[PDB]
């Protein structure tokens, strides 16, 4: 009635056809798309045999559009980015405890330059005796994520970057200030974001904590759909037991896992061998961590900040310092 | 031995806990998230009282976002869209018809501005007696795919719009020339993408074309995931029969389909009723088709070039018009 209605081939074949063998829907398959039957072997070998879907699948199946492109048609660029490296290093400075905080300080910015990252994240920065890390403007471009408050994260980028904007999300289910610190630019013509934290803490806070934590990860997925080809680091004091960590989204890998899982290098806060703080019983945590998403594949990782200091006999914080090291 | 300790809090219960009944599930999970069971109740009512799971789905599923953002939180923006229209007009103007041609071009450009549509695509443009089209520009800012070619698409953008890039693929598949013209832009603060394609000609060339709209929905689709909140338009002559099409994008819409489906606008190529072409037998198809993403859900759809010229007593084309008005 209200149906389409088909042209008239004159010299066609007067009737259309209408089961099927295995290499009968192979062929089929291939003649239909216009594709071979070694193609048609794999996805006729995954939907076990349904040729009507893996027709659907071919042409409307998101997996696919790759071979569609192929059919069809028959930024950085690999070779660009081979010989590169970048940096990124992560610190939970420990500025709330006042004892010989100065000297800590001081400390802090000698390991940072001695070190040089590209990139830094801070966590626990006060604005007392804040001094010798304002003196890294000399080799960084500083942004704090919430000055005039008691304490805040920070974000050091070397002076190539180019720094587009800067957004602060404040986590409202925080009962302690707490951030999500964005820092959006380049590295030469190579797109970087930089996401920096320190989720709520302490095992209680856990669903504050965990929601924080998936909560930021959307903003990764975010990001990544919107800026394909881009660099994405997010990361720092998450304050995460093993358990807490929910599902990452698809190529998003934590970088001290991507270098191999040492276990010299797995816990960044250790009762055991930091004795800034002390309990009756050890404890240790993997609490600091970095996470990335990027045409950048491979990663070496370290501890740093692990040497006490000698004019005070203490570590410069109660966290080891995380250097992670992205190359292809 | 390589596992974390955990920190001891001294008054706390010496003993964690360890199967549920399903209200003692719902107070857990509300426990756990520090939502509420009301909540609860959604998630664990769809993975069958799976606890553990629903946490999982809480926390890393991609379809809890919004849930997170509300735990975690508590462009345009309805009500300045609302009041706002815009109209695309499809046309595939037979220039390869040299029956009439001038006469027929300029009745062509006279219903153009009779319409007076926003946005224009038209497909089968040829360089022969094109003048009448070319006097579009002083309405129109005029995007041609490929002048110098036999025939060619065109897009045609009130002067308002700001057009920020013009970019042509060719079909390597296509034995005709045919393209995917994509014009990427701008109405005030609103970006708009428009993508223009007169695919495949003919019933035997289904697998050519069967191929070409699947790759240009996976345009559409990086377009969408790249641009959030902005306006993507898709069509042209599609030359599809219904059992062709494939699985269109979440938030991609037919427009004659969410105008009501109305059997009085559904064909554009009808042989029954345009005579510019005869066959023996008559025949139709909703050849021309348009598709659309973003913030305007409402639209309505007609037919226009339905008139015959009275100097040469045929029609426009042998295509009817497409006309389509978004809002919200």
């Amino acid at each position: 009635e209200d149906s389409e209605v088909e042209i008239e081939i004159l010299d066609e074949p007067e009737q259309g056809k209408l089961s099927m063998s295995d290499e009968q829907k192979l062929h089929e398959f291939a003649i239909i798309t216009a594709t071979d039957e070694a193609f048609a072997q794999s996805i006729l070998q995954d939907v076990d045999w349904d040729l009507k879907k893996a027709l659907d699948v071919f042409y409307g199946s998101e997996a696919f559009a790759e071979a569609r492109s192929a059919a069809v048609m028959g930024v950085m660029t690999a070779e660009d980015l081979k010989g590169f490296e970048v940096s990124v290093m992560s610190w939970n400075i420990d500025g709330l405890d006042g004892r010989s905080l100065l000297t800590r300080m001081k400390a802090v910015a000698h390991i940072v330059k001695n070190v040089n990252p590209d990139i830094l994240f801070l966590q626990e920065v006060v604005d007392r005796d804040l001094a010798p890390i304002d003196k890294l403007q000399s080799l960084y471009k500083i942004y704090y994520s919430n000055k005039g408050c008691q304490y805040y994260t920070a974000i050091l980028v070397s002076k190539m970057f180019d720094v587009e904007k800067h957004d602060v999300i404040h986590f409202q289910n925080s009962g302690m200030y707490r951030t999500l610190q964005i820092l959006e630019g380049s590295i030469g013509g190579l797109k970087v974001f930089l996401l920096n934290t320190h989720l709520e803490s302490t095992r209680e806070h856990r669903p504050q904590r965990c929601a924080q934590f998936g909560f930021c990860m959307d903003k990764v997925r975010e990001i990544i759909a919107q800026n394909p080809g881009a660099l994405v680091f997010f990361g720092g004091d998450l304050n995460l037991r093993d358990e807490e960590v929910s599902r990452v989204p698809d190529g998003v890998k934590d970088a001290w896992e991507a270098a191999g899982s040492d276990n010299k290098t797995k816990f960044t806060w250790d009762t055991f061998k930091n004795d800034n703080k002390q309990g009756f019983h050890g404890a240790k945590m993997r609490f600091d961590r970095l996470y990335w998403s990027g045409p950048l594949d491979k990663v070496k990782f370290t501890l740093e900040g692990r040497q006490r200091i000698r004019s005070c006999l203490c570590f410069p914080s109660d966290h080891w310092a995380i250097n992670a090291t992205f190359f292809a």
